[PDB]
């Protein structure tokens, strides 16, 4: 009967959603700055018992999926995935040598020199490189940029106010709807295209299933498809656009990723060989990327039981939240929290390892990304290619470049434009 504490504010029509919508991390570190570990914050008709520091996330990523449910936090998914999705070391070598052609094929057109703008060029790659990973090269040379930007609006129709309703009709909404029947579409020109011009990957698999009259339709095909791409595509967009993004705010670190890459490169093995092994600074500039801009700034779950943290109890249906935005910027774990420190990862520090619970942009535990060592591959191969083909510049002023957050898929805002020009 003992109300949780709760944050300052939220006295808008649908409590602090309105603030959720436009400044998430503002609204989580108030939170923490007010009551401290335990916290709450009121989404709608749902209260969000918002978790921090180590003693409070060990709590979180710990938990079993019978004590914190995640499927159930993210009702908001059904419309993007659709209706019919119900939510190895081997192959790594191959998929570097996938990363590497497919960043060659998207700075095939450069030339000497030019700009491009971060979001637009990272989006594309990303989806490129996910498609030919995930389904198969065959598959991803039959999509062009035009899946990319229908993409990029699914994504874009996760707007908080989901959590009241994933249907309203707003502009968000209706985009994200039609993107996914866009993207049926293309998958159907390109089943299509497959009976009129017949090598195999997982979309020849799905067409062969009969049910006999074909089992799966586009839509059905497609909804898997989505879903395969999903939790890799904005995550590697970010973070590969604000990895490049720190290098150009910090040239001390960027010389050294260069003379590193100059020096690993000259034993003449290939990309799919580094790509596995270690790029020291480039690893701890993309450790530093990943504590400073977590492409996850909350993570939810729905409590199941009754659990206590520090003497405040959490019930059953609950909303129960960590924050790598936060956690990643305790200053008692991370010294000096909004610098940028990649030396925090080198042996005599490694502030990731010795915080278990607190750095987090790959959460931890139980829950800890199984697809961490795909994404820190999927970088050493991206920056492998770009950094040795061409020297990147910032077109705008550096404290400009932002993330919007006013999704709950963070995407980088623009502009974000870089110059480039070839390596002599
Ligand atoms: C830089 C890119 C990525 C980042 C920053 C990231 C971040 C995260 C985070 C923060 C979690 C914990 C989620 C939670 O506790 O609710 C997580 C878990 C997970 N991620 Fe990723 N992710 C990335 C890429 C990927 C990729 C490429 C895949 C696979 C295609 C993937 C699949 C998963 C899976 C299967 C889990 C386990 C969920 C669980 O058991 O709790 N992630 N990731
Ligand atoms: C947070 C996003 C809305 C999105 N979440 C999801 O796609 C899932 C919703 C239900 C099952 C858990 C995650 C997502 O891209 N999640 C992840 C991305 C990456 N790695 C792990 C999760």
């Amino acid at each position: 009967a003992v109300a949780l504490p709760r944050v300052s504010g939220g006295h808008d029509e649908h409590g602090h959603l309105e603030e959720f919508r436009t400044d998430p991390i503002g609204l989580m570190q108030r939170v923490r700055d007010e009551l401290g570990d335990v916290g709450t914050f009121q989404l709608a008709g749902k209260q969000v018992v918002l978790l921090s520091g180590s003693h409070a996330n060990e709590f979180f990523f710990r938990a079993g999926d019978d004590d914190l449910d995640q499927a159930k936090a993210y009702p908001f998914m059904t419309p993007i995935f659709g209706e019919a999705v119900v939510f190895r070391g081997e192959q790594m070598k191959g998929h570097a040598a996938t990363i590497e052609d497919q960043v060659r094929r998207m700075i095939a057109d450069w030339g000497e020199a030019g700009e491009i703008d971060l979001l637009d060029f990272f989006a594309e790659l990303t989806i490129y490189t996910s498609s030919a990973c995930l389904i198969g090269k065959k598959f991803r040379d039959q999509l062009d940029g035009r899946f990319a930007k229908l993409y990029h609006e699914l994504e874009r129709g996760t707007d908080p106010l989901a959590y009241v309703d994933p249907y309203l009709p707003i502009e968000s909404f209706r985009r994200r709807d039609e993107a996914r029947n866009g993207l049926v579409a293309l998958v159907a020109d390109i089943m299509n295209g497959r009976i009129a011009n017949p090598d195999r990957d997982m979309l020849d698999v799905l067409i062969a299933v009969k049910a006999g009259t074909p089992r799966f339709s586009a839509d059905e095909i497609t909804g898997m498809f989505i879903s395969m791409m999903f939790a890799g595509h904005h995550t590697s967009s970010g973070t590969a656009s604000w990895t490049l993004i720190e290098l150009m705010r910090h040239r001390d670190a960027y010389a050294a990723v260069i003379d590193e890459l100059d020096e690993l490169y000259g034993d003449g093995r290939s990309v799919s060989f580094h790509a596995l092994r270690q790029i020291p600074q480039l690893e701890n500039v993309l450790k530093e990327t990943l504590r400073l801009h977590p492409p996850l700034i909350i993570l939810m779950r729905v409590a199941k039981g009754e659990f206590e943290v520090q003497g405040h109890r959490i019930h059953e249906g609950d909303l129960v939240a960590a924050s790598p935005a936060i956690s990643n910027r305790i200053p008692e774990d991370f010294p000096d929290p909004h610098d940028f420190v990649p030396a925090r990862y080198e042996q005599p520090r490694q502030e990731d390892l010795l915080n278990r619970w607190t750095w987090i942009p790959f959460g931890a535990g139980r829950h800890r990304c199984v697809g961490a060592a795909f994404a820190i591959m999927q970088i050493k191969a991206i920056f492998s290619v770009l950094l040795r083909e061409y020297e990147f510049e910032m077109a705008q002023p550096p404290e400009s470049y932002r993330n919007d957050h006013s999704k709950m898929v963070v995407q980088l805002a623009q502009p974000a434009a870089v110059r480039y020009r070839r390596r002599t």
